[PDB]
DNA sequence: CGGAATCCTTCCC
DNA sequence: GGGAAGGATTC
């Protein structure tokens, strides 16, 4: 099993910098805005330049604009990002038919009956970079190794426009001394736990008890965890399907009026209505974010698929469900579609 | 105090 | 033995 694992470069930053050259060489940072307040929102990406400085994605609009004011500060086009996914994403397939695609900048190849070795595997992946800076001009990072996980590990090392092999030798070197916070699916809320359990590496997930590790983090986590240390993880490479579709929107002010709300959750609808585009769904569930941010939501399945007139109707029957069993002022109200047909 | 979507735990009448 | 409402990861 070879698995080669391709990330675009901070990529959405870099579709920017490909259709605005005079971009070239300044920090840029894509955002979404939230449109509460001018500048409500959050950093999407921001190209290395901007990263240099602290400007990362995850942060605050304001607070990044107190690092660097005189940035390029660009809204989110995730329709022009998307153009240039999907073409990368088909030039990928003309070398491997097992093709996993993972997000709109990721995808997994097992490239098993088509290499002999790590070698000429690395051949493959240079073809492949070349391929992709002279047909969109976007440069990339190519991740290699005997399964997906450590694929991806090898790639975020490598980046930005790299590529890089882990062999047999380098995995069991990794298993001892890769920080545990830099295992993909292993994020924030994760990692802060095991710190308190005293677990930093990967190889410390049998330094101590079972019970202990999963009374933390979960069974399927501490078992990913095990099989990872243990050298035994192998999953498949397999092709992804899209599963739900849904938007969130953030009112002008926080309220509990149905009356008020309606436009708001209409317009979430309209939105998913628009994203969807011929897939039918047969459930939907209206999101419902609090006051206080915790994230309620109540849905409903069909026998059938859901018409849009259907979707307003019992959106808000969700919604005055969600009102009958909420004290609370809703700040953000949206919707999530699920089950498609075909 | 952002958006989006995945793959887990999770008790119900 | 499901379901549906929840976490957490990532985007
Ligand atoms: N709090 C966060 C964190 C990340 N992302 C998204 C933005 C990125 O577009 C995406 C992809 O993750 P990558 O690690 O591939 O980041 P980039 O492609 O932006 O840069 P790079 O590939 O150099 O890491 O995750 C987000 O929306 N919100
Ligand atoms: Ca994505
Ligand atoms: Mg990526
Ligand atoms: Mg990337």
């Amino acid at each position: 099993m070879i698995v080669l694992f391709v990330d675009f470069d901070y990529f959405y930053a870099q579709v920017e910098e490909v259709l605005n050259p005079s971009l070239k060489g300044k920090p840029v940072v894509v955002c979404v805005f939230s449109g509460r307040f001018e500048d409500s929102g959050a950093v999407a990406t921001a190209n290395y330049e901007a990263r240099k400085f602290g400007v990362k994605a995850g942060i605050p609009i304001v607070e990044a604009k107190k690092i660097l004011p005189n940035a390029v500060y660009l809204p989110m086009r995730k329709e022009v990002y998307q153009q240039v996914s999907s073409r990368i994403m088909n030039l990928l397939r003309e070398y491997s038919e097992k093709i996993e695609i993972a997000s709109i900048d990721e995808a997994y190849l097992d490239i098993s009956d088509k290499v002999r070795d790590y070698r000429e595997a690395y051949n493959l992946g240079l073809e492949i970079k070349n391929k992709i800076l002279e047909k969109e001009k976007i440069t990339v990072t190519v991740g290699i190794s005997k399964n997906k996980v450590f694929a991806k590990i090898a790639a975020d090392m490598a980046k930005p426009n790299g590529i890089k092999v882990i062999d047999d030798e380098e995995v069991k070197r990794l298993i001892r001394e890769l920080d545990i916070a830099d295992v993909p699916g292993i994020g924030n809320i994760t990692a802060e736990k095991l710190k308190k359990l005293g677990i930093n590496k990967l190889v410390d997930t049998l330094s101590i008890e079972f019970d202990k590790l999963k009374g933390m983090i979960g069974e399927a986590k501490a078992k990913y965890l095990i099989s990872l240390a243990r050298d035994e993880y192998n999953e498949p490479i397999r092709t992804r399907v899209r599963k739900s579709i849904g938007r969130i929107v953030t009112m002008k002010r926080n309220s509990r009026n149905l009356e008020e709300i309606k436009p708001y959750l209409f317009r979430a609808i309209e939105e998913s209505y628009y994203k969807l585009d011929k897939r039918i769904p047969k459930a939907i569930h209206v999101v419902a974010v609090t006051e206080d941010l915790d994230i309620v939501s109540r849905g409903r399945t069909f026998p059938h698929g859901i018409s849009k007139e259907t979707a307003y109707s019992e959106s808000v029957k969700l919604l005055q469900k969600i009102l009958e069993e909420d004290e609370r002022k809703i700040r953000r109200i949206g919707v999530r579609f699920s089950k498609f047909i075909e």
